[PDB]
């Protein structure tokens, strides 16, 4: 449908949530097998675990997080960090994971994009584009934000669309890690762009914030701590958004 999705993102490594939650009612507040079958249950549309484990241990620590996830719950989830070639994302869908997020790699070698899809679909394929001003023009970073790839923002989107990716998570690096609000300008430049749904990322603070991010033409809004530290809850976040006219899914 044009319903608008309400994510969760779950930062994890070595099998645990980066920094934990403040769920009490939980078993283990730092388990995020346990933290999205959470979610689950108290309304989140979807879930993205982005992992950060050492190169030694990844590759298995992600495929036992997929496999102790998809049996937990049944909302589409999205796994990534790190996914740097067919094979790595392959083994990662087949183990359960709905989708898989790429960045870096897609970047270095587009040609990845369609090789996911062709076996996968487009809709497995989420392509995270972390993007920032510089002099004035929105820029393509890579590396967790360490490189600027000299790729404008407005040729990078269009790329990933040819290439046949389902959907953009569009990060902004300007508002990451704050809590002023959607970076709605960014989210206004990339809508004209591209058919594909649009991820919003970075800067959520309040529930407004939400509302603005789908004004700006955000298919989905992302956010971590806000809800990890019951900064919002989503419930009251899906009324609020249904009592303005945002068409969320609220049973």
């Amino acid at each position: 449908m044009l319903a608008k999705r309400i994510i969760a993102c779950l930062d994890v490594k070595d099998g645990r949530v980066v920094k934990g939650t403040n769920f009490e009612n939980l078993r283990d507040s730092g388990d995020p097998v346990e933290l999205g079958k959470f979610y689950s249950e108290i309304g989140i549309d979807e879930l993205v675990f982005l992992d950060i484990t050492a190169s030694v241990e990844k590759r298995k620590t992600m495929l036992e997080l997929v496999e102790k996830v998809a049996e937990q719950i049944d909302i589409p989830f999205t796994v990534g960090g790190g996914i740097h070639d067919f094979e790595t994302a392959s083994e990662l869908i087949l183990r359960g994971a709905d989708k898989v997020s790429i960045n870096t790699a897609a970047v270095e070698n587009p040609s990845l994009i369609t090789q996911i899809a062709q076996t996968f679909g487009s809709q497995a394929v989420v392509v995270a584009i972390d993007a920032k001003r510089v002099d004035g023009e929105f820029m393509v970073f890579t590396y967790s934000g360490k490189k600027n790839t000299g790729i404008l923002l407005r040729d990078w989107v269009v790329e990933v669309e040819k290439r046949g990716a389902g959907e953009i998570l569009l990060t902004s690096i300007d508002r990451d890690g704050t809590k002023s609000g959607y970076d709605t300008e960014m989210i206004r430049f990339v809508r004209p762009l591209t058919t594909l749904p649009i991820i919003a990322s970075g800067g959520a603070g309040k529930m407004e914030h939400f509302l603005e991010a789908f004004l700006a033409g955000a298919d989905a809004a992302l956010a971590a701590s806000v809800f990890h530290f019951r900064e919002i809850d989503v419930r009251e976040l899906k009324e609020y958004l249904k009592k303005h006219g945002v068409n969320v899914r609220l049973e």
